[PDB]
């Protein structure tokens, strides 16, 4: 009866120290936390956007009606390559820098 | 006496719960942090892949105006990529050594 209600305001009294001690050294660590979350995503997204297999320049040196495209590439050799289905023969002019 | 065994312990519960959250929200940041600072030191290391040599100079050919810059190679190849937010793009213009 008495005896059972001390010993539970004794318990809640305890860890409710226990808690607010704790939740201090942990204050200082979500501050860092933060820190780290600014510096994870802006560092991965410089890096990968870098990192992309470099898009070399050709200018649509010939044109064909049948899906191809001689572009002379500045690597000095001209390719003949067909095209992806974002860019389309419509927009593919000579002197057109692709 | 109940009634002041009572009053003590009701005030006690509220509080101990109310530190229990934040105690339970912060510890669970904690874990996060690591994470996140070992991801920073691990992120540097790709970031120090290309400060790295080897190492070729190119000279920029020009700025398209989408925020893509075109450097031509001293191989040969000019190459479209994208830019950083480590460097300026207004240190950046046509015969602009990087």
């Amino acid at each position: 009866l008495l005896e059972k209600l001390k010993k539970l305001e004794e318990d809640y009294y305890k860890l409710r120290e226990l808690y607010r001690r704790l939740e201090d050294e942990k204050k200082f660590i979500e501050s860092e936390r933060i820190r780290y979350e600014r510096e994870v995503r802006r560092l991965r997204s410089e890096v990968e956007r870098l990192r992309s297999p470099p898009l070399l320049v050709g200018v649509v040196s010939d044109i064909l009606e049948d899906g191809r495209v001689v572009v002379k590439s500045s690597t000095g050799p001209k390719f003949v390559v067909n095209t992806s289905q974002y860019i389309n023969e419509e927009e593919l002019k000579p002197g057109a820098r692709v």
